[PDB]
């Protein structure tokens, strides 16, 4: 009865079952130890400011299939990474199970310059959409790419795969079949001062680089036509051209 | 009240009053003798096939400010023009005042190869959008441009100005602030076999060329951002990239 996707959650994730919460729906990867995709639904009632960050192992997963807080010891000193959210805390922290935004199934080792720079500026504009009187929902899917070796967390002996990039696919209101949409993709090494508007892509490119089908309940002809066309939602988020 | 525009009818027309019908809202030009813009609203109840075409002077205008059927005599032979509709007959003739679609305020001398070629193929895809289950409206504004000398109807002594081009701006459902949109512009001499997908433009180009502001009730920030960005509605009409 919780629908975080509206037009069908993504197919193609490594796990056949996904975790469904009020905060998000997530598909875990027991090999990489990170979520393949995280889908969430911002409304006027979901943002909350100032919540704290008590990182915790996700209790719904086997502990061997995800990370624990200990696994991040030394990671910033070794790799210049932060504990980066997939589903964003401030946009969703009013939901009834908000503490799950700080479960490590919703976190990856994200380079600090990306986390605190363009990724954060995109989060801020994504959240600001919901303040518009005619925007009642923002539906987003976000996740990693795994395309080059980014190193290993020094604080764990677990096999894991740090992402090489992160993407976000967004639409407003009811469905990308009728409503504006956007897709963005950022390498881990994105400079801190980068403008997030320079990282617009198509949904098709993200699918091709992930093995996923996003918005998988849309009709075939809608998928074929809109997924290879960059959307115009970024123009409402301050972007030009 | 009949609202054929949803987000504000255009400003900048030469007439300070517009004619409002179920079939369309139009703003006449008493100098050119043709409408500056015609706005219309397709719903599932508006299409009707096979209607007849009794061209008639628009009774709501002064006859000196518009054409009469006699004014078209010899025009096809001399100029290779048709009596081309602005608001399209087959998309709208289910409404109660449908014969007004064949009033000459809704007609211009439009080259036959445009009327019967790319302009008709765009009309067909525009009308087909309303068959999609999630599309409940198509709102369109269309009109002429006057940018070069096109010659004169041979069958009249009235002063008039034949258009050199035609434009069409389309969105679905409630508002281009949240819903897909399109804009197209075609020279009179567009080849008969042209692909209408090759004539996509921005709304800003049409405004700068016409002197109008389309969708004039939108907030300033929405107008600035979307009017310089080509829309993605054409991808649902069969167009690629
Ligand atoms: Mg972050
Ligand atoms: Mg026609």
């Amino acid at each position: 009865s919780i629908d975080n996707c509206a037009v069908g959650c993504p197919t193609g994730g490594s796990s056949n079952v996904s975790i469904v919460r009020h905060a998000y729906t997530l598909n875990n990867n027991s090999t990489t130890k990170f979520a393949n995709w995280v889908a969430y639904h911002i409304t006027k009632d979901t943002p909350a400011s100032g919540k704290t960050r008590n990182w915790k192992t996700d209790p719904a997963l086997n502990p061997a299939d995800t990370l624990a807080p200990a696994d991040y010891t030394g990671a910033n000193a070794a790799l210049k990474v932060d504990r980066g959210h997939q589903a964003p805390l401030a946009s969703l922290a009013g939901v009834s199970d908000w503490e799950s935004l700080n479960y490590l199934s919703n976190i990856t080792p994200q380079k600090s310059d990306l986390n605190q720079g363009a990724w954060a500026r995109l989060e801020d504009q994504e959240r600001k959409l919901i303040d518009r009187a005619d925007i009642s929902s923002v539906y987003t899917v976000t996740g990693p790419l795994y395309e080059r070796d980014m190193g290993k967390l020094p604080g764990t002996q677990k096999a894991h795969t740090i992402p090489s990039a992160y993407w976000k696919v967004i639409f407003i209101n009811n469905s990308p079949a009728v409503n504006h949409y956007a897709a963005f993709l950022f390498d881990q090494n994105t400079p801190k001062g980068a403008d997030f508007c320079q990282f617009r892509v198509t949904v098709d490119e993200i699918e091709k680089r992930t093995g996923l089908i996003i918005w998988a309940g849309l009709p075939d002809d809608v998928q074929a036509s809109l997924k290879s066309k960059p959307g115009v939602l970024p123009e409402l988020m301050g972007c030009k051209n």
